[PDB]
DNA sequence: AAATTTGTTTGAACTTTGAGCAAATTT
DNA sequence: AAATTTGCTCAAAGTTCAAACAAATTT
């Protein structure tokens, strides 16, 4: 058959191990990373907007790279991350990619 | 000045941070590098589905499990907040 | 000159929100 | 015993959507 890939290393980053070995973490593991390095960096102080925090560090670059495949085409960029083309310019909007 | 970042190991065995946005694009450069015209149909709720999940996962380990710290630390309603703990399934 | 995409608008479908309250749980 | 948090449900506020369709651009 195929083997299977779960969606945890559909999007994967690459790592280095103990044996200094080249290996593909998932990017969830990154995310938690950054999410640990940030409350320990936080030291009692007020956080309120971490949603849209994090929601920006990651649509910038999904449009970014997304916008890039489709040679600029919105249409295909919307149908291809299943949004509808308005808040798809929208979003570009927001982070000034157009 | 960025907040959110990661490490990274060079040859000469130096750690040194980098934006998780640059982690992002590494995947997505490689998502569609390994695609080959294969059509790709719901990536916005895709890669939300990657990061929600483990920001959850974070903050209610935080917050030691308080719904309600946990709902304000995020900006979102606490209706939201259970929501999406149902969305993956994290009760 | 043909097809397809942009840039808009419209209204309807959906989602998030703030508040309210009893009941359960933590302090 | 007091304070806070849960689990719910209403409504209003806000966002996403599909569909139009000329006007611009690309095949």
């Amino acid at each position: 058959m195929f083997e299977q890939r779960v969606n945890s290393d559909v999007l994967t980053v690459s790592t280095v191990n103990s044996q200094d070995q080249v290996t593909q973490k998932p990017l969830r593991d990154s995310v938690k990373q950054a999410l640990k390095n940030y409350f320990a960096q936080l030291n009692g102080q007020d956080v309120n907007d971490l949603y849209e925090l994090v929601l920006a560090e990651v649509e910038q670059p999904l449009l970014d790279m997304v916008m890039q495949y489709t040679r600029g085409n919105q249409t295909r960029a919307a149908l291809m991350m299943g949004i509808n083309r308005g808040t798809l310019r929208k979003k570009l909007k927001k982070y000034g990619m157009n």
